[PDB]
C-alpha cells in the first residue's frame, strides 16, 4: 500500500462517499499490475455488516464486458463469426427486418434501434420470440448506436448456442473458472449469501429483479478481488493460458465503430489515451451514454490499442459500478458501490485517481 496510492484513493473516494451518500464501497487499484484494495461502510446497514474484500456487489452492465469476452471466446473457438446473420443461430427469426442484421450489430448496439430494456411483460421464451419478430428498426443496420440490453443480451444468448451450454455454464467454464474468478456469479449461491451486499434505492434495501436476458446484459455479481483479477486479465491477456480466452479478450477490445471520441468494443468501450477527462466524464452521463448516435464503421476493426482508456459503467436499481484501465500503463481501477449514483461522479473519481498514478 504505497502512500501515494493510499492518499489519492482516500482523498478522492472519501468525499465521493459523503457527497453521494453511498452506504458501502469497495475500490481496487491495479498499479504496475498489482492490486490494492480499499473498503468503506456497509454491505448491509440493518445487520451492520461491513464491506470487505469478499463482499459481492451487483455489477449491472459491467456484466456486458463478461458477455463480450465470452462471445469473443466463441469466435476464437470458431463456433460463431460476427459476420454471421442473427438468423443462423435463431432460425425462427423469420421476419424480414432481420435480413442484414448480424451478430456484430447485436454485440455493438448497431442493429437499428433495439430498445434499452426487454419489455417487463416478456416473461416466457415465446414472448421473447414474439418481441424480436415484431420489433421494427428505426434505422438501417450499422448506421446508429443505441445502447441496449435487448441487443447485446441477445448476442450473448446466441453466442453460446453452438457450444450447447447454457449461458451460465458457458460463462462459468470458459471465463470464470480459467481466470480463477471463484467468487463471481450469475446466480448467487446460498453458500455466498452472507457476503451478498444489499443495494440501496430511496433508502430501501433491494436486489436485482429477474428479467429476460438479465444474465447476459446485467446479471453478474462479484467481489472487489475478482474484479481486480478481471482487470488484470483484460490488461494483460497474453498471460492467459487458455488460447481462445486470450483471443476473446483481444477481440472484445477491438474497435468496431466510432461515435465522437469513443470506440465500441464487445461490451468494453474505449477512447484513445490520453483522454480528455471532460470527454469521458461528460460522456458517461446517461444523457449521452444512452442516446441515439450515428456511428462510423471502422473497416476493418482496429485491433486492441494499448494506449486506450478502456472502461464500462454498470447499474442496477441498488448498485453502481465502474471499471477503467489503460493497458499501456498497466494501470486500472474498479469502483463497486451499493447505491446507483451518477456516472459522471464515477468517471471523475476514476480519472482523478488514475491520472495521479500514471
Ligand atoms: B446497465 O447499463 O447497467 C443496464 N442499465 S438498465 O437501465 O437497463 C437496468 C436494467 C435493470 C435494472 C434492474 N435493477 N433491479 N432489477 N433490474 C436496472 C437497470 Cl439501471
Ligand atoms: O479484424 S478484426 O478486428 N475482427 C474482429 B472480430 O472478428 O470480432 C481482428 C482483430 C484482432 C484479431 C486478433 N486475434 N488475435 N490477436 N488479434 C483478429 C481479428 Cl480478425
Amino acid at each position: 500500500a504505497p502512500q501515494q496510492i493510499n492518499d489519492i484513493v482516500h482523498r478522492t473516494i472519501t468525499p465521493l462517499i459523503e457527497q453521494q451518500k453511498i452506504p458501502g464501497m469497495a475500490v481496487a487499484v491495479i498499479y504496475q499490475g498489482k492490486p490494492y484494495y480499499f473498503t468503506w461502510g456497509y454491505a448491509d446497514i440493518a445487520k451492520k455488516q461491513p464491506v470487505t474484500q469478499q463482499t459481492l456487489f451487483e455489477l449491472g452492465s459491467v456484466s456486458k464486458t463478461f458477455t463480450g469476452v465470452l462471445g469473443g471466446d466463441a469466435i476464437a473457438r470458431g463456433e460463431i463469426k460476427l459476420s454471421d446473420p442473427t438468423t443462423k443461430y435463431w432460425p425462427e427469426l423469420t421476419a424480414k427486418q432481420w435480413n442484414g442484421i448480424t451478430l456484430l450489430h447485436l454485440a455493438t448496439y448497431t442493429a437499428g434501434g433495439l430498445p434499452l430494456q426487454v419489455p417487463d411483460e416478456v416473461k416466457s421464451s415465446s414472448d421473447l420470440l414474439r418481441f424480436y419478430q415484431n420489433w421494427q428498426p428505426a434505422w438501417a443496420p450499422g448506421t446508429q448506436r443505441l445502447y441496449a440490453n435487448s441487443s447485446i443480451g441477445l448476442f450473448g444468448a446466441l453466442a453460446v448456442k453452438p457450444s450447447g451450454l447454457s449461458f451460465e455454464q458457458a460463462m462459468q467454464t470458459r471465463v470464470f473458472q480459467p481466470l480463477k474468478l471463484n467468487h463471481t456469479w450469475i446466480n448467487v449461491p446460498p453458500a455466498e449469501e452472507k457476503n451478498y451486499a444489499w443495494g440501496y434505492r430511496e433508502g430501501k434495501a433491494v436486489h436485482v429483479s429477474p428479467g429476460a436476458l438479465d444474465a447476459e446484459a446485467y446479471g453478474v455479481k462479484s467481489t472487489i478481488e475478482d474484479m481486480a483479477r478481471w482487470v488484470q486479465s483484460n490488461l494483460k491477456p497474453l498471460d492467459i493460458n487458455e488460447k481462445t480466452l486470450q483471443q476473446g479478450i483481444q477481440l472484445a477490445q477491438s474497435r468496431y465503430w466510432q461515435t465522437g471520441d469513443m470506440y465500441q468494443g464487445l461490451g468494453w468501450e474505449m477512447l484513445d489515451w490520453p483522454v480528455n477527462p471532460d470527454s469521458i466524464i461528460n460522456g458517461s452521463d446517461n444523457k449521452i451514454a444512452l442516446a441515439a448516435r450515428p456511428v462510423k464503421a471502422i473497416t476493418p476493426p482496429t485491433p486492441a490499442v494499448r494506449a486506450s482508456w478502456v472502461h464500462k459503467t454498470g447499474a442496477t436499481g441498488g448498485f453502481g459500478s465502474y471499471v477503467a484501465f489503460i493497458p499501456e500503463k498497466e494501470l486500472g481501477i474498479v469502483m463497486l458501490a451499493n447505491k446507483n449514483y451518477p456516472n459522471p461522479a464515477r468517471v471523475d473519481a476514476a480519472w482523478q485517481i488514475l491520472n495521479a498514478l500514471q
